[PDB]
């Protein structure tokens, strides 16, 4: 009733990477290594790098799923709030209830789990292009952390899993997410709070 969040590189050395976007007031997405936390604006591009030490088999996939970080909320499905699930901002593929979308991948699939009712979005794993050392998935988060009746100011984690063609686990990584109006200021504030 709760997905695992244990980091697991697995046989292929799977792990995530993030750009170094800084903390200017204007930044739309920024990652804090010290907090393992992504700060982003609503429905803005969040580039997440996928790194492996060796290429997994054809048919490998990469799944993203959100869970609440606090234990007393972890059994609750993370979903869009009653406002945003009705605002008709569909990309033609993502169900309007799903918090996490993938941008610009026509092979993305959206799952409503028939047993847990949790949402996820999955894409094929592909090796890096010629001259590149990793691949990047562009995610969008479609509600604010503060949305009433949805996340309701509760922190969430995103769990990224590398899966074989049957859905079996090959690798796992994760990061906290805050969706907010001013990611640069909020990253600076929370990093200062950690230091203090
Ligand atoms: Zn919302």
């Amino acid at each position: 009733s709760v997905p695992s969040q244990k980091t697991y590189q697995g046989s292929y050395g799977f792990r995530l990477g993030f750009l170094h976007s800084g903390t200017a007031k204007s930044v739309t997405c920024t990652y804090s290594p010290a907090l393992n936390k992504l700060f982003c604006q609503l429905a803005k591009t969040c580039p997440v790098q996928l790194w492996v030490d060796s290429t997994p088999p054809p048919g490998t996939r990469v799944r993203a799923m959100a869970i609440y970080k606090q234990s007393q909320h972890m059994t609750e499905v993370v979903r869009r709030c009653p406002h945003h699930e009705r605002c008709s901002d569909s990309d033609g593929l993502a169900p309007p209830q799903h918090l996490i979308r993938v941008e610009g991948n026509l092979r993305a699939e959206y799952l409503d789990d028939r047993n847990t009712f949790r949402h996820s979005v999955v894409v094929p794993s592909e090796p890096p292009e010629v001259g590149s050392d990793c691949t990047t998935i562009h995610y969008n988060y479609m509600c604010y952390s503060s949305c009433m009746g949805g996340m309701n100011r509760r922190p969430i984690l995103t769990i990224i899993t590398l899966e074989d063609s049957s859905g079996n686990l090959l690798g796992r990584d994760s990061f906290e997410v805050r969706v907010c109006a001013c990611p640069g200021r909020d990253r600076r504030t929370e990093e200062e709070n950690l230091r203090k």
